[PDB]
């Protein structure tokens, strides 16, 4: 009987004991496990019990490691890796790593055949190149989140080293049943239509499953049981499927389907995905450490044998030579993707052909091929050479990459980093101060030995015009510190996709690399830019696609195109989410760049010493936004369905965030038990996750909705039928100028569709659908400052400015019409003084603009012309009329965000400014 | 070769089909299974692909059955539900369940062999007695969580079901072994070895094995893959080694194992658990639908042409019977356990023995015992048997306990968790609205649907005497509320452990449902009274154990007894943990309840509008109070080191959860990226697991170090050293009084030892080592107000009020020693009057002091003896003074909170008072 139970838990204690050792040591901990395997070698040529105990495990089947191990492997590593940062490089990456590693093998084939003094065929010597090219992602990827060297570095190397992996399995196969099972005879037709097979139905199939399986899991909602094992069953099933048929060369199709399933991040909850996560790498743990015992068992038992000197000589050599072959490989490569338009800098190049590590695969590939040579040398060789390939490796590199990444500056540290670490450390350090200050006169807490509590307190972590240079830099510095500090301000908001946000900060770290520039605006556009592709050409012949009927007709097993018809609606509904799927990451990027942009503007007119610094700082982010919005609005007029679309899909996710923020708040007060927050947080996401299966295109609304919705029309149908029955429809042409700046008030504006253009004074903008001209003309009578001119084909609804009069008159209701007009006015003339005047740590559009709307708009009437000031309220501004104070004679003029240290003013009544205030009481 | 996928395919599929489907319908999923199953036997009858593909898992080994699966269940259903809960009603539960299990068994046996026309002996009868006594929890408390009846009575149900479930496989496996093997004979004597080994020798080796991984995993941190695999192997390890022993009776001692894994929270991260967990569950899940599967197949086969209507009538009866026994059980069952001490209603009594739903160990079991009978009609019999009854009571019960819950209001719709979820919900809506008008203003979301927006806010969630009564009924639930929103506010705030809110929530609920009685000091008294047991007196003997080596020179296999030396401080160490296991979660009761009344002092109070209920609530909740606080002096007194100890680790864990709250308040500020917040969490979580690794006794510190760590002698060498020099050491006696009321302001006193008693006015209140007496009247030069008498033997730290004028006269910094000391007594006397005036919703002790903390006390004489105020500052407090306002000439005496409205005063400089003040500046 078999014994297998002693040699897996030593070997998963053993993983253990040197896993935990070798944390803080730079080497790898697999390597001590190689060592301890050499040692299980010897004394099981020694003593029979411990051969009896261990020869079931180390002298395995080899279909246990082409079948079990390789597919574990291969999906883990597939899995693991972000597949959407892989996305956006795929199709290069895939080229690039294809032909890369096709060359380094039939390079590391010749040379076997060559410089060895063996007597090596060509069939077994692709066998010893594919087996030597393959890989290892998760060392390189777990050395570069320890130092923190780049995120898009590491990808770069993952995907690169998962792409090695499957066509190096894939050659490995072909010529080890090429070499091994040479009565399978096959011609050029026979091995062109496998090579199709393999590299066109396989993808394809775990694709077609991974689709059906999502969609299945699409209809299942708060169940998380049914998600884990429909996704189990489902890899299962692929990896059987294909591999009764493909043979190891499947595993190509699991592979597709692990990338899939780490792609939707809808239909799954992410307690499913940590948990399949965890799953998968616990498993290629492992199988990891079972790897590398037996190979130290085996290449101590009989591989060293049969070595001479000149092995070891050979070995050195092809160490060598495998390092040589992959950097003249990469610069070689380099012009190339540098051309096609991928950038791979030389740092870059030779961190990447550096950090080759050899890992668990081709260690498998190994085993297997001695396994199946028998009591042939060969297989004796193949191991020998492959262990001291992959111990030379793990030795060398994984000590040197160290060095070479402090020398050549790839993660140097960052001021900026530097600075907002020694911050959070000083804050951490006041807060604790603050803390055991107040716990030390505490009543019960009198007596403790204060020493220990002190010593928790812990806390550690490690005008020359040149110097104006200089000076531009560190503000350039500082800029895009601010861009990033309300980057990450906004996603925790939740304001910005992750994919989003990622796009901003690698611009903005490429900006801080690069030579004095910023976010260039042309750089920008390639967020929604790709929104004219091939789809909406495909969407155009879709829904230009009588003669159907005539064709059925005509039929009536080629009924079954009937369905046909039947798959006419469905490609444009899916064509239409692809396109969705462009235009909302767009605004996502141009909307959220909007935001920052202004918070940054006035941190540098807060800090720049130099005004002519500051000056051009400004007029380039200014130019830089207003290039933005003008893009913006022209892709809402290219495009309106799947705009209006996806700002539904904004407005609602904003509203379903602030809600769930409303729902922490509550139960961190006391008010909501564990069950309540728990069950209402259930129905937010429930709620979300609809959503998030919304039509993807929605018809455009008639502009007499868009007159209905107006945001202070809203409230009563009297209201509504007066406008509807006084309101004028005017249409633009191309260059036209409508108003004029000096021009008397006229009437409101209200622009429906088209986008205009509004410059006067040396300030401009871009308004689109939906906008309101002219409320502060119509409101105070005071003449147009600001002359529109028609940017394209522009439909306005025109009211005058007597019929506003007349129904402003008519309706004297609790909620006036002149009452909310003066309140709308006040609070978007008057967040731009809070922007400047209380720009601290912590607010932002969102949460200032909430804040405004708690407050209200004071009358001044029961006052009589001089109000009261109180330390309740956190703000008063002052929009309409002058200020008197009688204490010190202070004259104030509207606008102004008068400070808290006013007290109680007085007004003169004037025909030109009514009084009015806007005031935000606490609660 | 046998074929398995398709059945273990479809049966997966099928499940997460009938999971899905019936997730609102009252039974049941499984059944649909059985029902499923049932048909899936009838196709293969006719179709022999069917039958080829179904007999290979539809008729398996016993083996597979008897190994693989219940271990399984057993462990799952072990290991999901909370163990301190189990251990808490462990005396009870353990006796209960044991020999009511075994009472029913044997009733059911006799019942099967008088009532039924088979002819079966005893054995047989006791073997159908145990298959249909395995209960199963998991189905009973989906539904009690489900409907929100009591977590008490879910986990009741659990432990006493599981339980059932390993009595019932424990006389199974003998009476099995007895039946179909009848040549295993044993006498009396190997019958009582084996029951020994059972009973003891299973559970001690679980128990040896789970501290021992125990032992192993507290050594590594940050590192969730060798947790995970060193806690499965361990599992594994435990069940081979009690399996090829104790054959299926070895199940216990895994079953130990998971009740110890699931105790220790420290050594093992909260990812960790929850992946097991998830583990668990998912491996449970596959194989209980297996085995409804194969039980619905197999009886619709063979186990359904051998039946006649007897066995029908049989069946019915039968039903009734087991539910007859149970109740009858349990009725004659809950005098003995309400004499013992243990709390059962008989709507508790008549919920559970209703309750009682068979699972999948009854099936696993009859099939067990059908493969082993062979071709007899007794598999036939017993399998139709199980299976009727399994499907009866999920037809039944499960529907039917839904309408006695309800008739019995066991969980009724409370009147303040109406108003909970009103209140949150109201909220809600308020939010939404809000951010609905401020998003219906934007600049770019001006065009999107605002129906879908608007449809999206859509939340809804389901003078007499005896007047007088009814009142004081309703104050009392209002004071119970406002009691348990504190409790649950304490513990957000990182005050209170998970038991201690659990404890103080059940006295909150007790208290509610039962008479007019409130939280009782009484049956508070046992969080803290387990101090003085078995432990205490083996500690005693343990260091009241020369002799030692003269018994170890007389012994130079008795040499391994010199290792009874070093076994002898480990076991005190031990048992020095086990008395802070106990002291702890005492003072998290004790100080806990005292703040929990330091809030509704300040609250029903301003609500009762009758003087007489306010006035009887304060007395009561102030007495309770005084009662606790003495109590817990006591306790001090009693046991020094481990109160040092558990106030140490408090401190500690209260500076790092603060230290927390700082970095996540940073993080969400953006001034801190996720790497920097991870890896400073991470740092926390550290240190904080080191705290949990922390001695449990700690010496108790010299008086000297007590004087030394004064909160405001600390800062300087000089103070310190002059105070030493002029402190002087007094001792008091039982019943002797310090100072009395009226007398002389002789100076500080401080308390280094012993319990003091401060009564004065009708106030009165209990000091303990650490505190400070009469800091007002060596400040002020006002005679004293409070006697003090000595409770006990109390040491005291005497220093002169000459000498502290000398001493401030001396030493004229910025941190004056008169400033620090007027700064304490400030916000010493402020607190209460935040808390009288600021009562509102989220305003704790904690952070109500750290408001004050970042205050400061403002110097007078640069403002002449007239305050300025301000909008900036959040409160001023007056402190020492008469403030008087020359508008509306308002006159305020010290002490007072005086109004927001109130503004710019003056000060007239008196011999009495000197004009001080606190103010509270906003950051
Ligand atoms: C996915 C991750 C990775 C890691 C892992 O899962 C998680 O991978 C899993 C998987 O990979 C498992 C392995 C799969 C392959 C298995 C092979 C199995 O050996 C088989 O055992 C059978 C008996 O149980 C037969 O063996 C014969 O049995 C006869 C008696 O019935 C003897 O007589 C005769 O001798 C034996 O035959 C002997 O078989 C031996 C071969 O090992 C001898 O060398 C020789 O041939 C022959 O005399 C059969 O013939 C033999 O093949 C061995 O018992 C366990 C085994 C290795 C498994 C151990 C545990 C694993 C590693 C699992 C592990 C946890
Ligand atoms: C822990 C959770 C719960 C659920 C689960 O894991 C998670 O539990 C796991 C575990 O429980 C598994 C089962 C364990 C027991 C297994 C038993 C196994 O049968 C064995 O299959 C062997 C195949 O070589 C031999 O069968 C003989 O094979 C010869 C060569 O082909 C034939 O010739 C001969 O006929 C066969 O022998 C025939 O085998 C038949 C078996 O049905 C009869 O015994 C028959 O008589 C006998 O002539 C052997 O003899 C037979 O026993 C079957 O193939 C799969 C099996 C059922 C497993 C299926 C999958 C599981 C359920 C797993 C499942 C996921």
């Amino acid at each position: 009987a078999p014994k297998v139970i002693v040699f897996i838990s030593g070997s998963c204690l053993f993983g253990a004991i040197s896993r935990s050792l070798f944390k803080k040591l730079p080497i790898p901990y697999t390597v001590v496990l190689l060592i301890l395997g050499a040692i299980l070698g010897v004394v099981a040529s020694n003593v029979p019990l411990v051969e009896e105990h261990t020869r079931d495990v180390a002298h395995m089947d080899p279909h246990v490691l082409l079948q079990i191990f390789l597919p574990v492997l291969i999906f883990e590593s597939a899995f693991a890796m972000d597949v959407h940062t892989f996305m956006r490089s795929f199709s290069q990456v895939c080229i690039l790593a294809l032909f890369g590693l096709v060359v380094a093998s039939v390079l590391t084939a010749v040379l076997a055949m060559n410089l060895f003094n063996y007597n090596w065929n060509f069939s077994e010597a692709m066998m010893f190149g594919a087996i030597m090219s393959a890989t290892d992602p998760v060392a390189v990827v777990a050395l570069l989140k320890d130092l923190g060297a780049s995120k898009q570095l590491g990808t770069i190397i993952e995907g690169e080293s998962l792409l090695n992996d499957g066509c190096a399995i894939v050659i490995f196969n072909v010529f080890m049943k090429m070499v091994f099972f040479p009565q399978l005879t096959s011609t050029v037709g026979q091995n062109v239509l496998y090579f199709l097979q393999v590299a066109v139905a396989g993808p394809l199939w775990g694709y077609a499953v991974a689709k059906v399986t999502v969609f299945f899991l699409s209809h299942i909602f708060n169940d998380a049981l049914v998600e884990i094992t429909i996704t189990l069953a489902a890899t299962y099933l692929t990896y059987y499927i294909g591999d009764i048929w493909l043979e190891v060369s499947g595993v190509l199709a699991v592979v597709v389907l692990g990338l899939i399933v780490n792609a939707e991040k809808t239909s799954i909850s992410p307690e499913v995905e940590v948990f399949l996560h965890r799953f998968w790498e616990m498993l290629a743990y492992l199988a990891n450490t079972l790897i590398f015992m037996m190979v130290g068992v085996v290449v101590t038992q009989k591989a060293l044998v049969a070595v001479d000197k000149m092995d070891w000589f050979y070995l050195i050599i092809l160490y060598l030579a495998i390092t040589i072959i992959a950097g003249m490989v990469i610069s070689l490569f380099s012009p190339i993707l540098s051309r096609i338009g991928y950038g791979l800098t030389w740092r870059n190049a030779v961190i990447m052909t550096w950090g080759g590590l050899r890992g668990a695969v081709g260690l498998a590939l190994a085993l297997v091929v001695e396994n199946l040579a028998g009591n042939d040398v060969i297989g004796s060789k193949f191991l020998f050479h492959t262990a001291g390939i992959v111990v030379l490796t793990l030795v060398i590199n994984a000590t040197t990459i160290q060095t070479l990444l402090r020398i050549l500056g790839m993660s140097d540290i960052s001021i900026p980093k530097r600075l907002a670490m020694a911050g959070a450390v000083r804050r951490i350090h006041e807060g604790q101060n603050r803390t055991l200050n107040m716990l030390k006169s505490d009543r019960f807490l009198a007596d403790a030995d204060w020493d220990i509590a002190t010593a928790a307190c812990e806390i550690s972590d490690p005008p020359s015009p040149r110097e104006f240079a200089d000076m531009m830099e560190e503000a350039r510095l500082r800029m895009l510190k601010a861009e990033k500090i309300s980057y990450w301000k906004q996603f925790e908001h939740g304001m910005l996709a992750r994919e989003a946000l990622r796009l901003l900060v690698q611009h903005a770290e490429v900006a801080a690399d690069e030579k004095d520039q910023f976010i260039l605006v042309d750089d920008l556009k390639k967020s929604w830019q790709i929104k004219g592709i091939y789809p909406w050409l495909k969407r155009k012949l879709e829904d230009l696609i009588s003669h159907w009927n005539k064709f059925d007709a005509f039929i009536l097993g080629l009924r079954m195109l009937r369905l046909t018809k039947a798959l006419i609606p469905k490609l444009i509904l899916v064509v239409n989410g692809k396109i969705n799927n462009q235009l909302s990451l767009g605004y996502d990027v141009g909307k959220g760049y909007i935001i920052g942009e202004e918070e940054v503007g006035k941190i540098i007119d807060r800090m720049v010493d130099n005004k002519k610094i500051l000056r051009e700082l400004k007029h380039i982010s200014e130019t830089g936004r207003l290039q933005v919005v003008k893009e913006l609005g022209l892709l809402q007029r290219e495009h309106p369905g799947i705009a209006v679309s996806v700002k539904t899909r904004q407005a609602i996710r904003t509203i379903l965030n602030h809600s769930r923020e409303t729902i922490h708040e509550l139960q961190g007060a006391g008010l909501l038990d564990e069950m309540e927050a728990h069950k209402l947080e259930l129905t937010v996401e429930i709620k979300m996750k609809r959503l998030m299966n919304a039509p993807s295109s929605i018809p455009p609304p008639p502009p007499e909705n868009l007159l209905k919705n107006v945001s202070w029309l809203a409230g009563d149908m009297k209201l509504i039928d007066f406008i509807k029955a006084r309101a004028s429809l005017l249409h633009f042409d191309y260059g036209e100028v409508i108003v004029r700046e000096g021009d008397e008030s006229d009437g409101l504006f209200l622009i429906v569709s088209g986008l205009v253009k509004l410059y006067g004074k040396v300030f401009e903008d871009y308004l689109t659908v939906g906008n309101v001209i002219g409320e502060m003309g119509v409101l105070t009578k005071k003449p147009r400052n600001a002359t529109v001119t028609c940017e394209t084909t522009v439909q306005v609804y025109f009211i005058t400015a007597e019929d506003m009069n007349i129904a402003i008159d008519t309706f004297t209701l609790y909620p006036s019409l002149e009452y909310r007009l003066w309140r709308v006015v006040a609070i978007r003339i008057a967040t731009p003084l809070i922007m400047e005047q209380m720009a601290f740590q912590g607010w932002t559009q969102e949460k200032v603009k909430l804040h405004l709307e708690r407050g209200y708009l004071v009358d001044l009437a029961e006052s009589h012309f001089q109000f009261n000031i109180d330390a309740t309220l956190e703000d008063v501004i002052l929009i309409n009329g002058t200020a008197y104070n009688a204490h010190t004679r202070e004259e104030i003029r509207s606008p102004c965000l008068i400070s808290r240290t006013v007290h109680k003013l007085t007004f003169q009544y004037t025909a030109t400014e009514e009084p009015r205030l806007f005031v935000v009481r606490n609660a």
